[PDB]
């Protein structure tokens, strides 16, 4: 098939009963009252090398991994997924150096958690993670360094800040994906005015722990199916990678930030889609900010 039209979760402008925070995690945001826009998405299978973190913000790459239980967060954390992801990054970007700092595992059906947490309060957090379903980049301007300050030690953020830096995150799936893709915003097709610093709460440890904050962009809705450039690329399998500019420090032309979000098909068959994303610091030492 070579695109779909589906609706899209977009920014609900709080003079319209929005809301400030995205509370990410939980219940509640399953519930969260949207701008609903049809949008149409391009399938991009054979059509791949035509995409680039330059231009567009993402890249679709040929790569393996030995790494199949992500289930354990720590031993995600301790075995090779990270330096996996951080060489092969490095060699994508040309950087002189890749921090890989997180992941996210993702294994629920957004349709079945809907229907099984129907009693549970707003902000109960779900048995894992369903898929990101509304328009998003991960961080801001502002988040992005935020990020930065506190994800490396204080006094290498200060000096990588001098040089060129950006967020990628490499999204890649459990098993062929055959329900909810995910999809991705051609960097160049959303403007300035159209994002808007939002505050992702996530209550992990509550209540011993404050919500862990960020700064999110959430996207104004477009007026045109097509005036955002929306690509996927159908049955990406365990052997594919999916790099998402989140951020990058340079001010020219290069793609700065990606709008994402998942989305349901209605070819949409199989056990629930599960992926794995990354967050990842890419340095060029090399290079003004
Ligand atoms: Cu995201």
């Amino acid at each position: 098939k070579p695109y779909y039209d589906v609706e899209f979760n977009y920014r609900l402008d709080p003079r319209d009963g929005g809301d400030e925070v995205i509370w990410g995690g939980t219940v509640g945001l399953m519930r969260r009252k949207y701008e609903t826009r049809t949008v149409r998405i391009n399938n991009e299978r054979g059509n791949e090398h035509n995409f680039n973190l330059d231009t567009h913000g993402f890249a679709w790459v040929k790569h393996k991994t030995s790494v199949t239980e992500f289930a354990d967060y720590l031993a995600i954390r301790q075995g090779p997924y990270y330096g996996e992801v951080a060489e092969m990054l490095k060699r994508v970007t040309g950087a002189t150096k890749v921090h890989v700092i997180g992941h996210l595992h993702r294994s629920l059906n957004y349709n079945d958690t809907t229907e099984e947490e129907k009693n549970a309060p707003d902000m109960t957090m779900t048995k894992g993670q369903t898929p990101g379903r509304f328009v998003h980049v991960d961080q801001s301007y502002q988040g992005a360094v935020r990020r930065l300050y506190l994800d490396l030690p204080q006094e290498e953020a200060r000096r990588l800040e001098k040089t060129r830096w950006a967020i990628i995150n490499v999204w890649r799936p459990v098993r062929k994906v055959t329900n909810e893709p995910l999809a991705v915003c051609d960097a160049r097709s959303v403007r300035e005015d159209e994002l808007f610093n939002t505050l992702h709460l996530v209550p992990m440890r509550w209540p011993d722990a404050a919500p862990q904050e960020n700064q999110m962009w959430a996207v104004a809705p477009p007026k045109t199916p097509t005036q955002h450039k929306w690509h996927y690329v159908s049955g990406m399998t365990e052997d594919e990678a999916l790099l998402i500019k989140m951020f990058d420090s340079k001010k020219d032309g290069t793609a700065r930030r990606v709008p994402h979000s998942s989305f349901p098909t209605p070819d949409d068959f199989g056990e629930p889609r599960a992926s794995t994303e990354t967050r990842c610091f890419v340095f060029w030492e090399d290079q003004e900010a």
